[PDB]
């Protein structure tokens, strides 16, 4: 679903949306995407 490069992008999504910051948002700011799908192999699981 929404899944990021590395942890690091994650927690600072995390820390984006904190406030209540928008998903998509924070997804572009950071790296992360959000798909519709749960499955994220673990070269993109993070």
């Amino acid at each position: 679903t929404t899944c990021c490069p590395s942890i690091v992008a994650r927690s600072n999504f995390n820390v984006c949306r904190l406030p209540g910051t928008p998903e998509a948002l924070c997804a572009t700011y950071t790296g992360c995407i959000i798909i519709p799908g749960a499955t994220c192999p673990g070269d993109y699981a993070n």
